[PDB]
């Protein structure tokens, strides 16, 4: 008999899952890193030529973290000195190389500690942020022109997001957007003057005698939020002895009236820009299409060019409103919005008309719009086979919504049921990325007749390797809760014995619009637990989960910690009846919202779970950030939703932990879910005379992802579970 | 059958040990709190009368935390609104109550948040500290006179100590001293301007949305230290419109030359004061006796009145240089110093001459000088039976040092071997306090006849309750390590069967001048471990331990973490050979320095210990305070002792932890041994791939003493030990 997938196999990634990352640079060509050099492929034929010899990297005096070729191909940025900040943010040093002269620009260099940098969409202009201010370099070798003067550490950010905007609104650090042709440079200014500071200790290397205190303007629920300003700069007049020509665009009056967020920016044409704003409440957003007035430099908005989007049952969009996809000429756009029935579908809008027309419909949802031509619209949805945890690429005819074809559905039906796509510049070619249920598969296709063209990466090596290991099997199925069909997944140990009662581990996320059940292939900790430790690992998507319509997703609106926690319990009760499950050994674990749900479940007193592990959990919503929290909970005031904020804390269920074995884990430098959350929960448990276990991870943040900490937590969690399940 | 002493019995103090706290107020009277009344006792004839009826307390309107009667018995101070700060410091509100007119002073009340307050030694003058400044009230009903104007939060302290002086030098918050007749008020001023701040999070009550950051000027080893100034205020001129008459006394040149500490103050007569100073190196201290010059108001210092004390093998004194005890006239004094053999004994000094004469001698040590009269000196020593862990009261005739009597040695030889004493004014009577090995016994005696007069408290009630429980016995004995005899104690389970093999827990402190082996009776966690769980708990005092001469104590000078750690290992190795120890089940635990030694031992790779628990340990000397650390280690510089600071960290031993089960515990609000110490240690263990267990305690300080935390830590450690010993 073979061997099993071990914890070390997981921790050291002994079984490599290959991928194929390419960067389109034209309607038919893409850059790809092979053996350290940047190759240039011609999708059409498959022939490649060298674009940058690995040799050039060696001659640089540092490790190249990332590269970015200019749109006209005359220059390339070299990113080094990478220093991570939050989830997307970081600082770095940059060198600009001249691909013509095949030399390295040395005059007027990009500054040290640059916060963000980007080429214009055409040519080779540059805009970057340094010390919270924006700078523009029209030519690599020329000196930069300062765009903003208000930048102030921890107070005013120009061109980059503050903490909450990076994490909860844009999911990006960048807040700069060049116009299609480089005339205009739009940017947002964030003002955190009145945002309270979260403070926590950072111990750093053993050599530091006194700990450092980290301070971050971070708006917790109901607190003062950062304010925002959007401007469009006319770069044509940037001159050393000239002022900066910029125009401030404000949101329509229906949002300007109170606290709001800027949630999206889309350039339509050189003279048309679409701004998307949302009220602080987040159930009311509006798109404002503004046109440039050549005679005054103003950006004008009109009531006819404005489009509202609200939600009466919940919040708008999944984590933010979906983005508008404009036609080439900008006279109309396609965007995903909720149906009359609550399902997210593509609607066609006239830029200056309010009524829109849905072009897709059904008891399923469009995930996103991937590409748009004059003739077609390509999108991703979970329509196929009615499985919401599946994803496929579809193409619909614009002049006939009856003609919709599925480009990926039948390519490899057993191996591939979960895809994402990447199209070349005018959608003439697309790369399909299959993430499971079988081994990932990357392939290239021509939009003309949808020919397979060629395989880019098929993971044959991993496949050869895995046939010698006793892998667990993954099965998806459905169970009915309160008249609704909900999906679950179970990772089952190899050589499954129906007569044996296996211990069961429930892995949970369960946050609003979460999806823990899908057909994605993963080599994870659960793979190990099932393969070597014979533990069945299962996940369930109940009320509050996404991609199945707003009736399901919005079910937990204003009441986080109720129906989603309850469904995890009821679903587990059903699993516990299966003959091959040892109902006396059921555990539950989760990270983040999953840690919160795990804790609420253990504190429910259901008698269904023997033990559980919460990693970096929210323990009280008033401790989490304003943007995410308020979106689902409203404000913690008696006039709004205070009662539901107060009875949804983990601390309120403290007494009930006397019935279970609990492991609470948290990184001390978590800037996201503050260590404070676990500190407050451990204290209430201690105050209740409840015994449990904890594990802090010094200086680790929300991902507890440094190499050693990562190995350590999974090793520590595996020992705790084995002890809970009486496993040798 | 019988009950055993349980964890709950320990945690809830079911078996109460009683004591008898009294306050001498004259040569033959003392106050005592009984049934909440303040009683006035007459030692002569044993009769008693009510000094303050408890009715008074009931009429107050707040919980009276404590009280202090004025020396002339006309007023009484009531302390309420007590709020603890560090180990000795706290703030409170105070009412003054007139005993004659049995009414409460309501005019010119003492301010709230007062930091320290004390009556003058005679009369009823008051001196108090508020907002870091000193104030004097000549009468309870009169407005106070401000004495200092430099008070400043976290910077300048007048009349009270800063953090390090409080914890390591004075072992008190108070820094003011009235002269015997109340003429002068001396006080020290501490300047923390250049002391770095230790910063850490305090989460507070669950309702606090954002954690607060605590900041304390705290000097770590080798860092900038607080500076001090000493003044004597002539209180006779205090008047609403008069300036403050004061004189600054500076240390002698030999100490003034560099960083130093004021370590003690002793009023000799109304016109003579003794200041004791020590160099930052702490192997050099000097006593400077200053005389008041009536014609100029200054306090004059002279070389003939200066006395130097140094140490060539280590530091001066035990934790500070011993204090001088002056005769009534102030022409000579008695003080404990190390003799030529390295044993601490009483030397008689002439105030204006440098040579002294020893009045005690032998291979044992004087612990302290308790009282002094024109004809006798009373002291406590461990001479009896040659056991360093025993304590007795002796009286030596001043005109004939060969004449010494032991006053407590034979009162109750079996029950009482560890005494402390408290003498009335002029040493006419003394209360004797017996702490073990039997149950505590408090007695009152007459000094003229040395008759026992009466038993104040004999704990006969506790004795009765304990006859019904299976109590463990405590045995003290000796072993030889490298040719030197050292003491150890073992708490043995009831019905100790010399033939069975019991698990063994080593409880360690082992810091410089520590004494974990004594004849004190204690109802502890260990009592429960022996009585209920049948675990032998042992302690051992090896190299570095105190009360056995400098050769033993100074053995670890400049090398903490070496010999005392090795001695714990070798002694246990010998214990494991005694026959009744299950060598497969030996553990070690300790708090503070003991937590440090516990960790160094586990990291030694001796294979002797299966597991250990360290509570709030030091992990690296450079992280601990300057006063304590430098005393034994010198400076962490390559010029001085850096090499020994560097290889004495627990982290340097991380790799050896892979062989043991370890539990690391620390309170997050520990202001003494910063959480940073365990946080840096766990980070090193994670980095080395070591699995271990952790337990933080939210908002708990160095004592992890809140009621619920106390129960929680011991319950958690019991579970861990029992699991390590395979005990159900
Ligand atoms: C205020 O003072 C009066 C005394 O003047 C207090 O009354 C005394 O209270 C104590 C404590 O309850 C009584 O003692 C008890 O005696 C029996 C022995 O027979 C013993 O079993 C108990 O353990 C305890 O020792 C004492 O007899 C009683 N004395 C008088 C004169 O009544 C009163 O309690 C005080 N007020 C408060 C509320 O503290
Ligand atoms: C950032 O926002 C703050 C408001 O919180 C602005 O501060 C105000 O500025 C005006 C004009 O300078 C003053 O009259 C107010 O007293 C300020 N209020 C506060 C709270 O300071 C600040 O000007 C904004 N900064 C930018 C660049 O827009
Ligand atoms: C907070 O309180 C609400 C209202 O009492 C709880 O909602 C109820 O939950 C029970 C389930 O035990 C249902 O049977 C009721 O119908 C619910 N009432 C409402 C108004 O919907 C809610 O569960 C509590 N939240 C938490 C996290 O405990
Ligand atoms: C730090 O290093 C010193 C020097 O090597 C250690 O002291 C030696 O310890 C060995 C083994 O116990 C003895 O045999 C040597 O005689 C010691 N040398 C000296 C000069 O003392 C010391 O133990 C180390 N400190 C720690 C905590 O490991
Ligand atoms: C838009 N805009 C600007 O352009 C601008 C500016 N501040 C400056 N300078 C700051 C110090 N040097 C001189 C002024 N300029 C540049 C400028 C202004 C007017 C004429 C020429 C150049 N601010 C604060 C601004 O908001
Ligand atoms: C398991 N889990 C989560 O829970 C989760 C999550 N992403 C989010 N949010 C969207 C991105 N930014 C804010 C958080 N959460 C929800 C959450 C995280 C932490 C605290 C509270 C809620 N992901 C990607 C995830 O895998
Ligand atoms: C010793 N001494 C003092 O006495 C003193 C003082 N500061 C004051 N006052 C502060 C505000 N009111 C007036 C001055 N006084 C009191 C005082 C000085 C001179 C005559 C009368 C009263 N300082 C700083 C000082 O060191
Ligand atoms: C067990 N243990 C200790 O260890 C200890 C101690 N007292 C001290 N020092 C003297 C008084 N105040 C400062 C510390 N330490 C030694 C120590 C404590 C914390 C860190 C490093 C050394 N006590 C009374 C004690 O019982
Ligand atoms: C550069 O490319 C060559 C093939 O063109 C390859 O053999 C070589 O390994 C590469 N250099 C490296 C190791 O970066
Ligand atoms: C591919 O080959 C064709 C010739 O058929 C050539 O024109 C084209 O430039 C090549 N592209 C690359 C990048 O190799
Ligand atoms: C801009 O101003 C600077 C002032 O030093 C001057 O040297 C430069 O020539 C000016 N630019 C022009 C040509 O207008
Ligand atoms: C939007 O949310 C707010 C909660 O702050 C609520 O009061 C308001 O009625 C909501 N509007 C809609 C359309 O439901
Ligand atoms: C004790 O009795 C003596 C006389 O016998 C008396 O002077 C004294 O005041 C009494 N003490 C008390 C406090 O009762
Ligand atoms: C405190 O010390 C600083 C130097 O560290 C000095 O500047 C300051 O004046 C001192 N303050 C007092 C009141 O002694
Ligand atoms: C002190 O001076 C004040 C006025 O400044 C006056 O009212 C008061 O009477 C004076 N007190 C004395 C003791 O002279
Ligand atoms: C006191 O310590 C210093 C510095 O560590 C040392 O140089 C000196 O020799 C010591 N003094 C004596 C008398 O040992």
């Amino acid at each position: 008999s073979r061997r099993t997938y071990t914890l070390t196999d997981y921790l050291k990634s002994t079984f490599r899952v290959k991928f194929y990352t390419l960067q389109w640079i034209s309607d038919h060509e893409y850059l790809y890193k092979q053996e350290n050099n940047i190759l240039l492929f011609n999708a059409e034929y498959g022939n490649s030529s060298i674009f940058l010899e690995n040799s050039t990297f060696d001659e640089l005096g540092y490790s190249t973290n990332d590269y970015s070729v200019s749109p006209d191909r005359q220059f390339i940025l070299f990113e080094y000195n990478y220093v991570k900040q939050w989830r997307h943010s970081y600082t770095a040093s940059y060198d600009i190389y001249d691909l013509n002269k095949r030399q390295l620009i040395t005059e007027e260099r990009i500054p040290n500690n640059t916060q963000w940098i980007t080429w214009s969409p055409v040519g080779h202009k540059l805009a970057y942020v340094w010390n919270n201010d924006i700078y523009v370099k029209n030519e690599p070798n020329l000196s930069s022109q300062r765009i903003t003067w208000t930048g102030k550490e921890n107070v005013i950010y120009n061109g980059v997001t503050d903490w909450v905007y990076e994490e909860e609104v844009f999911s990006a650090y960048s807040a700069l957007w060049w116009s299609p042709n480089g005339t205009f440079l739009a940017y947002a200014q964030f003002n955190d003057t009145e945002v309270p500071l979260i403070e926590y200790s950072f111990y750093s290397d053993e050599s530091l005698q006194y700990p450092k205190t980290v301070r971050i303007p971070y708006p917790k629920a109901g607190a003062e939020n950062p304010t925002v300003k959007f401007f469009v700069v006319d770069t044509r007049t940037l001159s050393p002895n000239a002022s900066v020509t910029s125009y401030q665009i404000v949101p329509p009056a229906s949002v300007l009236i109170g606290d709001h967020y800027l949630c999206g920016v889309t350039w339509v044409t050189e003279e048309r820009i679409s701004l998307q704003w949302i009220r602080r409440a987040q159930n009311y957003s509006i798109i404002d299409i503004c046109d440039y007035d050549e005679s005054t430099g103003r950006w004008i908005s009109s009531v006819a060019r404005q489009h509202i989007e609200i939600s009466t049952t919940g919040w708008v969009g999944r984590f933010r409103p979906a983005e508008p996809h404009f036609t080439s000429d900008g006279n109309s756009f396609y965007k995903i919005i909720s149906n009359e029935e609550g399902y997210k579908h593509i609607c066609h809008f006239q830029t200056d008309k309010s009524n829109c027309t849905f072009i897709t419909k059904g008891a399923w949802e469009v995930i996103g719009i991937e590409a748009l031509t004059s003739d077609y619209l390509y999108y991703i949805s979970n329509e196929h086979k009615g499985m919401p945890g599946g994803r496929n690429l579809y193409r619909i005819q614009l002049n006939d919504y009856t003609k919709v074809t599925c480009l990926s559905c039948e390519l490899n039906p057993e191996r591939c049921q979960y895809y994402s796509a990447s199209f070349s510049n005018k959608a003439k070619y697309y790369q399909l990325r299959c993430f499971g249920p079988g081994l990932p598969l990357y392939t290239l296709h021509s939009s003309s007749s949808d020919k397979e063209l060629r395989v880019l990466e098929d993971n044959s090596a991993l496949d050869k390797m895995l046939q010698d290991v006793q892998m667990p099997s993954k099965k998806l199925d459905v169970i009915n809760l309160h008249g609704t069909k909900f999906w679950y997944q179970m990772i089952l140990p190899p050589h499954f014995d129906k007569s044996k009662k296996y211990p069961l581990l429930i892995e949970v996320y369960a946050g609003p619009c979460s999806q823990k059940v899908d057909t994605v292939f993963r080599l994870s900790w659960a793979t190990y637990l099932a393969s070597t430790e014979n533990i069945i690992v299962a996940s369930f998507d109940g009320r509050g989960s996404g991609y199945q319509g707003d009736k399901i997703m919005h079910a937990i609106n204003r009441r986080l910690g109720t129906f989603e926690v309850e469904d995890q319990i009821e679903a587990t009760r059903q699993f516990s009846k299966m003959g091959f499950v040892d109902d006396k050994r059921i555990a539950i674990w989760g990270w983040s919202y999953g840690g919160y749900v795990t804790s609420m479940v253990l504190g429910a007193g259901s008698g269904v779970f023997k033990c559980g592990i919460a990693v970096a959990p929210v323990s009280k919503w008033e401790y989490y950030d304003s943007v995410y929290t308020e979106r689902y909970m409203g404000l913690p005031t008696p006039e709004d939703n205070l009662d539901y904020y107060r009875n949804s804390t983990v601390m309120s269920r403290a007494e009930n932990f006397k019935q279970v074995e609990y492991l609470l884990i948290h990184g001390t430098a978590d800037d996201n879910v503050h260590f404070q959350q676990s500190a407050q929960l451990s204290k209430a448990l201690v105050d209740a005379g409840v015994d449990f276990q904890t594990m802090w991870y010094t200086d680790e943040d929300h991902g507890i992802a440094s190499n050693m900490a990562h190995q350590h937590i999974y090793t520590h969690m595996s020992h705790f579970l084995k002890q809970c399940f009486s496993l040798p």
